[PDB]
């Protein structure tokens, strides 16, 4: 019987050396599971609240209050529940907290317990996590959307686009797709050395060279793909996270490379589509620019995937508003933006039912936890955004997808160019 | 370890007294599961082939060849496989057969093994079948689309529409929705007695009274809903299976109540939408009328759900062609039209990803097997078509949904009017 | 019974996106364990040989030959052995290979199997890995020697010292020591931003700012410690990896910041000891400069720990030669330099018996594997070198030490300033 | 789970027929273990206190108070602890007692519980005791230091040296080394019969013939080695326990064979090194003669192992003082001198880290318990002092080393002449 017996939490460090929550759940059958919670560098206004300790300790970023909340309140509210009743457990966490944004117990305390319970349920059932969450039909390995060059608020350069990604869509399999991603990243390291540009890594393991702007960054990436013996677009296509909220002024406009309107940003993005093998653009406009996004999606949404991150925050409520308004055609899925597995899967359901694609995403503050790799296959997103093929908080996810591919055998299918029908 | 050890089959009878396949699978951990295969009265041209024995025995409808195929060939090909690898098992069945339409081993032999393996995997994992297929997020109880009055090729009347269904969309829960369906069906029995019309049941448990046509049948149903103390549309809405292939002549047109064109049938259906609280119409045109369907879906598809049954036959290939052509907005899901659980779930995936709704369906020849009730919740269709609340091959499904609702507790949600946003 | 039943290997990626070996071992009692192998960016001449595939794939760095060697040859030679007989298993791996430097099967294939077997033995015995390797007396949490600023061959600067580390020796506990390391690293990020220097990370997660030389780097670190509210030396002391082989010419001398002799390098190092709270210096001279090292150890060895890395390569044979010659007073312990757990522990034994201290070390190419954290406590080194508190291939080790500290309860002791009696 | 459930004690007799403590521990998984406590004939001033009953019974040497202390107080303080947490259990015993020298509960009550818990933990983990204490690297069989001729306070003769030992350093294996020890002991019996000297045994199973002094005793032993067909020094070397405290007067000097100073005793010992194949001398000076020992160790410590017994009493505190002062180069390890396994292993750690060798030792009052044989291999001392190859309280240890050698197979290594690099 997979009845919850014990729930504990501890403070560990994330991949930027800031504290985060790790939760362990033990079931009465001796099943033990452990889940760690990611954290964003900068966050959407609309995200679930992380409980942070304040004061001097770790710059105010301690999570001892979250840890105490798991031991004093969450444990006692969920011990005796069946870990298979993920929706009951998640509803009891949400009711316990009693707030819209999980500001009392913290989204970080609550997601910790939610993910650990799911992991314990899967172990008890003797099923791999992808198969317990997705059922026996879970088999699709995601195209890895790999951040290899950074800009925006995440850089000390004149590039305002936050992330430049490669997507090995033409690969026959996920094992070959990871290798393609790795070989282009290694060749970009060599191209950067040869141009005398910096090869220091950012948070996501990508390079942050000081370059002129968006097209200069895309040209270096294209050179890297060719240098790896691969064809841009057919083999390795491109994607962006503009994260346009970071360069947007409330009620004013987009300060980009020139102040521009939503419609001008769209002309820019349209220009990039004509010049480059772009399959996806994330957050091309800001998190509350509902009019701009609708007009942009109407303009270019037939030609490229448009991903809502900060505009949706993995929230069914804000995503429903977007589907209604014809805003974006894809949802970035961040479990810690919403706080429970159940609410994450309701958002994925709302998207998938509504014709929108999904992309599972890391946070800039990640851990050795690989659960999003299992999530990406469980929900059959066909797309994952979990960093450069460097820094093991990113690579551990890619290694877990290798293991999932191997375990599926001839049942595995790599999403490849079927993730992006518009390209 | 849920390794397949034994696979046996026997000939049993379906709900019309014709033979069908039942398969039992035993795993090395002592797990035992049993699955029975439904059969259609009349079938789509494009369905997986049922192996039938021919000769005198049971009118040519014996399934001893299918039973022998399970023992001589399928068992030996899948023993030693892990029952958790549903896609490997289904691929090995499809490769074993080696034909497009499963004409060598039979769709009936193959689906038997496929469904029994899935059931055995769920038992081994100690999970209810809905939760093993759908994962921990499976929680949505379907609106029951209950056939209470028949016509077409299934009748001796002037009604050409095959099925008239009630849909208790306004109910707060599936337990109340089943009761509403039952009380309207009982009141329709009383209305029919009072009009001197026949109360003999058809295959699906609905009545087949000799009435004038479509609007006469809808009026009697509306009287029944009011007689039960319920409001037509707000509480109990209406749906149809025209099954228009049954009154279509190849290259000619629709002989309906008058020969009509696809566009004329659409004017008729449009007329019914203005006069009646219709939420869904299945097969309004014939199985290969791709032009007619596109024009109909363009005309009324914003106003009502349009379900493809015979046009799609639960086939990813034919459904892809429909999505491309803007044909229908819903897929009728019939596991035995395609032959494996895996191919059924790929069709559901293709639909759900593509913005199309799904409705799990019985066949006119059903069994005491309740697996489609678990399927409807697993895939979160929000809709099931499994007969009148009479004849236990129909009622056993409704009873299994009660048990699933009870087991989910406060996690259960009834789809209600959210299954039909267009109404 | 912990009899080895199955041995498998797969190619995964390390923290620099290059391939490495991961090995899984299953025992007949159902115990399953997984071990990943690290890889050095540049290597000592004397290290165990890594089998690499060559050709185009992953730049020649594929490990498919190593993976095949684990499946074709190692598995068959160790299945049926008791996983508790670590020395028998390691001797059978060494005899199987039949070469001095493990050049036939590869140090990477062999260490994979060695570490996985040890992990499986610990799981079977139901003991944490630190307690199975070190016995019930294992309780000492290491001072973390955290690389926060890089130079040498690992940089594009004028600093020739490869690694600048902080050592929180004055902390009351490992949990406080990790926090001190994290807060100084965060304050160094702020000091670097304020001097307009690069905050891109190197392989070990440290910063690589373009600075003048050794004393400029030490001054920035000292500013960071003070900025964190900590006292240099008393709270946070300093350590170096000169890696002097990287700037040494065979038979010629040390090109450093000026060509210098071994004795001149020693005058430099002696100067740094008078000016800075240095507790340790690794590889102050080159890997085969036996005369230089003896004279340096005689000169300053009473005043500071002198660590042999490339001079010893975790080899009992080369370490014995050093003890005999009065060369160094500490051994850097790198399991993959020697290839088996058993030979690693014989080197630690030879050192500890001989009055030499040990420091467990990461490689620049690391994985999500945390086994060296368990090793550092098992052998009671009191010292570990496993990166900056950034990049989870480094932080996962620090998180595992937190978990080990918590599990020991009041039995835990933090090595603190007792790791460095000379300071 | 190896949780302590029951702790009982009984009074048994030691090898001299005096009472001692035996402790049994039962764990909740059904593991049962038994440990007996040795006792010294005469003791160091600084040893842990043995609780003795006083009065008439067994000459005042009853241990009923110790037995009662195990049942009334120790059991209740350690039941519910994990037997794997040896340091927590030992700390709880030390805190319970609350005294420096364990004078309240008794070192004999406390060591009984400590050793039984360790044995129970090893059984629960299904590991031999040497492997549970020493980890998988424990493999070194000790040179047996076998007392074959006695003098001092342990005799009625003019020999003031307490123990004359043979050390079969040249043997290829422990099985051959035991045989060499046995054959020399049998030949010494024959040499003694032929000189008309007594063949009655002392407490340690050695002979106590009435001889002239030290050189007369060494000559008889040398004759015995030759008579066995072995070469003195190359095959069988010699060692001494002077136990010089027994012939030392507080503040006065050494009454030996002549009153002598520390420096004169050293001239004597130096003379014996020139004339005889001596590898080790234990307690050459008295337990508090810190100046004498330093000067002696400076004089001859390069030429022979100098073992501290009564000067260290297996106490980390007194051993630290010796390492600081350059006093001795080896620690005699007597678990009952300190009272817990944990404090014994901290003393071994302090020694081994500090370049000092260890020799595990029996007490003159021994039992059928063989645990020190497992300890000697666990800590890889390479040396054990556990009597003549006569009297089964001595031989049971040698028999247990045979069993440990056999169980290690080709992983076993005999320390041989590598235990004594100075010879
Ligand atoms: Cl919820
Ligand atoms: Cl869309
Ligand atoms: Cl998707
Ligand atoms: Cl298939
Ligand atoms: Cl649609
Ligand atoms: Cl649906
Ligand atoms: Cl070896
Ligand atoms: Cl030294
Ligand atoms: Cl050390
Ligand atoms: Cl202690
Ligand atoms: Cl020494
Ligand atoms: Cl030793
Ligand atoms: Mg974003
Ligand atoms: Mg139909
Ligand atoms: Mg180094
Ligand atoms: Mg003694």
């Amino acid at each position: 019987m997979p009845i919850i017996e014990q729930v504990r939490a501890r403070e560990i460090l994330d991949s930027r050396g800031n504290p985060t929550v790790e939760v362990e759940v033990a079931l009465i059958d001796g099943t033990f599971a452990r889940a760690a919670v990611p954290s964003g560098a900068s966050t959407g206004e609309h995200e679930a609240v992380e409980l942070r300790d304040g004061g001097d300790r770790y710059g105010g970023k301690g999570v001892q209050k979250a840890v105490q909340a798991v031991l004093d309140e969450i444990g006692p509210a969920v011990i005796g529940l069946n870990a298979d009743d993920q929706r009951l457990v998640d509803q009891a966490l949400v009711d316990l907290d009693g707030t819209p944004d999980k500001s009392r117990l913290g989204g970080n305390a609550i997601l910790g317990v939610s993910l650990a319970v799911a992991k314990a349920a899967a172990d008890s059932a003797e099923l791999p996590l992808f198969r317990y969450v997705g059922g026996p039909n879970a088999h699709i390995l995601p195209v890895p959307m790999m951040n290899i060059l950074n800009g925006g608020a995440h850089a000390d350069t004149a590039v305002d686009i936050q992330a430049f990604m490669v997507a090995p869509i033409g690969a026959p399999s996920f094992v070959e797709a990871l290798r393609w991603g790795a070989e282009v990243y290694h060749a970009l390291k060599s191209v950067l050395k040869k141009e005398g540009l910096s090869t220091g890594l950012g948070d996501e393991g990508g390079f942050a060279p000081d370059v002129a702007g968006t097209t200069a960054a895309l040209d270096l990436i294209s050179r890297a793909i060719e240098s790896a013996g691969l064809r841009p677009g057919a083999d390795v296509a491109l994607a962006l996270d503009a994260a346009a909220t970071e360069f947007f002024t409330d009620g004013t406009g987009y300060v980009f490379e020139t102040t521009r309107t939503a419609d001008q940003m769209t002309e820019f993005y349209a220009g990039l589509l004509g010049a480059y093998p772009l399959v996806s653009i994330e957050d091309p406009l800001s998190e509350d620019d509902w009019d701009g996004w609708a007009a942009l999606t109407a303009s270019i949404g037939d030609r490229v995937q448009i991903v809502g991150d900060d505009i949706f925050v993995t929230n069914p409520e804000r995503l429903e508003e977007g589907i209604e308004r014809g805003v974006a055609n894809a949802l970035l899925v961040k479990v810690n933006q919403i706080g429970t597995l159940t609410e994450t899967l309701d958002a994925v359901t709302l998207a998938h039912h509504g014709g929108y694609r999904t992309m599972i995403s890391h946070r800039s503050g990640e851990t050795e936890d690989t659960m999003i790799a299992d999530l990406a296959v469980a929900i059959g997103s066909g797309q994952i955004k979990t960093g450069a093929p460097a820094r093991s908080e990113r690579v551990a996810k890619y290694n877990q997808l290798l293991r999932i591919e191997e375990a599926l055998g001839d049942a595995a299918r790599y999403a490849g160019d079927l993730a992006f029908p518009r390209f």
